[PDB]
């Protein structure tokens, strides 16, 4: 899986460590190996949330199935949660998109998952 | 819904008030509420078009709901005519990707929509 | 098409002309014309991949038609090569999401393709 957070928080508020958690979380959450998770955190940008400039993200996690209705209700809370422990963000002032991705659309290794 | 905005338009360039713009178009375009609207605009980017890098952008916009044939002719010509009239950018080196989120797949406040 | 490239090598590394090779090799392998393939290459990025801060890059290609099971397995061997050889990442810390686009879902020049 891959999770990506946007967000107008500075780079310096961004914990150390904080990468490292992410990981480790989703894959406790969507049941992946660590091997096959990546995290991208994006600090710094130019940002509003119904038109607000407040704290906020928007984020998106993509993974090949472990993806629905009450697996992504369960990620909103594990991701919101961490985003407001670590980088105090409103959990109301994030967006998570879920793309549940076929195994022939992820390329890896010069190949794909298919 | 989210709007994304890359561009290689340098920071400085992008006007005061631009966001806020963006939201509140997108607010009468989309027929959704301006608190539920976020969006994100990223200057100084690495980008060509057609493989020349006079000002360009690479844009998304994110609903649940709220997109379609006709719809999405009328998000692109209010857009593109925001960027061309705030950052210079020709409408014929924009693109902007359109998706439908089904409301399970988009997670806030510790859930999602669904 | 748009192919975008995030990776945490820094901007430095990545070689003169490299947006120009990324736009003819994927016109090539396509078979679109190089004037609607759009690239944006995201350098010096936070990002994680296993866990690993090692280099890395996610990408994604999306494109109205011209995606597929084998395809998309050309497309992963062509890009993790020029990955590699050009950025020094290897194949198996890159991703690369593959989306076919619907015509109507793809706005350009103040309308969508469709
Ligand atoms: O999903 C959302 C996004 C923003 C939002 C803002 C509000 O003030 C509210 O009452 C509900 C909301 O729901
Ligand atoms: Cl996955
Ligand atoms: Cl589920
Ligand atoms: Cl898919
Ligand atoms: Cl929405
Ligand atoms: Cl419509
Ligand atoms: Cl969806
Ligand atoms: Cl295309
Ligand atoms: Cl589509």
């Amino acid at each position: 899986p891959m999770f990506i957070v946007n967000t107008n928080v500075p780079r310096a508020s961004v914990p150390d460590g904080f990468l490292s958690e992410l990981t480790q979380q989703l894959a406790q959450a969507t049941g992946k190996p660590p091997q096959y998770i990546a995290v991208h955190v994006v600090p710094d940008q130019l940002m509003a949330f119904g038109g607000s400039s407040e704290p906020c993200a928007l984020c998106s996690l993509h993974s090949i199935g472990k993806i629905g209705g009450a697996q992504n209700r369960s990620y909103s809370k594990l991701l919101c949660g961490l985003l407001a422990e670590r980088l105090r963000i409103s959990p109301d002032r994030v967006y998570i998109n879920y793309y549940d991705m076929n195994a022939a659309n992820v390329g890896w290794n010069n190949s794909t998952f298919a």
